[PDB]
């Protein structure tokens, strides 16, 4: 029935979703949807950051970037304030996660394999990880902006949260490396009305978000109990059916939040 809640969820808001919370020890897996196509849309900056954490020493964080203004191509808050000082690795990582800023992921795919090929040695990343079916073919902004059925900058459900599952809470990343990309996450200022606040206060959320044409909103998260016992939520959608231009529904997102939280409470 909770996968006739969601159904009901996307006739309401008249919106495909997908919902993957993996099993763990004490609890089953939640999937809706979860083997589907849905857009990366800027999801893919966390893992973006995990790469850029992995492949260097912590001293990579204190290597400063140099841009112009002519670099901004996408909503870039922080980017777009800093052109003349330049930004730092660690920067680019705390603007690409919190303010999810597209300058700063676009520096840090160049800083991944160079300038054509930052899209690429992503993908390889995620092949690294186990994910065989995400792809990453654009930077920001054009990778919002695929119609409906290109499986270009695509994941699912199921391979995103999978992936996020090894970064935050697996083997993935060495101890300190991992506490970076998880204190970014949970200081992540773009997500308070996704996941957020599909769960009750004394829930501690970390979460990236992500935004794009055709409706797409999108929500990746790592959730704690109140007993301090860890989750992860993957939340995607998009309003394909409406034009290019359908509007995102940040509250579709955490009212399937607010369903999964009602089976882990």
């Amino acid at each position: 029935d909770l996968a006739d809640r969601f159904a009901e969820l996307e006739r309401r808001y008249d919106a495909r979703l997908g919902v993957y919370v993996p099993a763990t020890g004490t609890t089953a897996a939640i999937e809706y949807r979860a083997d589907e196509r849905f857009a990366f849309c800027s999801t893919f900056k966390a893992p973006l950051v995990a790469a850029v954490l992995h492949q260097n020493p912590l001293t990579h964080l204190d290597k400063l970037i140099t841009y112009t203004s002519d670099d901004i191509r996408s909503i870039s808050p922080v980017a777009q304030q800093h052109v003349q000082t330049g930004m730092t690795i660690g920067q680019l990582c705390d603007a690409a996660i919190r303010y999810s800023d597209g300058t700063a992921a676009n520096l840090l795919l160049a800083d991944l394999g160079g300038p054509g090929g930052g899209t690429a040695a992503f993908t390889g990343y995620l092949r690294s990880l186990g994910d065989t079916v995400s792809r990453l073919d654009a930077e920001a902004p054009e990778l919002n902006r695929d119609p409906p059925g290109d499986e270009r900058d695509t994941t699912t459900p199921h391979a995103i949260a999978l992936v996020l599952q090894q970064l935050v809470l697996g083997n993935a990343l060495p101890p300190d490396k991992r506490a970076l990309l998880t204190d970014w996450m949970a200081r992540n200022t773009t997500g308070a009305k996704r996941i957020r606040a599909g769960f009750p206060a004394d829930w501690k959320v970390i979460d990236k978000t992500g935004t794009g044409d055709y409706g797409r909103a999108n929500d990746i998260a790592v959730v704690w109990s109140p007993t301090g016992v860890p989750y992860v939520v993957a939340v995607m959608s998009d309003r394909a059916g409406g034009g290019y231009d359908a509007e995102p529904r940040e509250a579709l997102l955490a009212e399937a939040a607010t369903c999964v939280a009602g089976v882990l409470a």
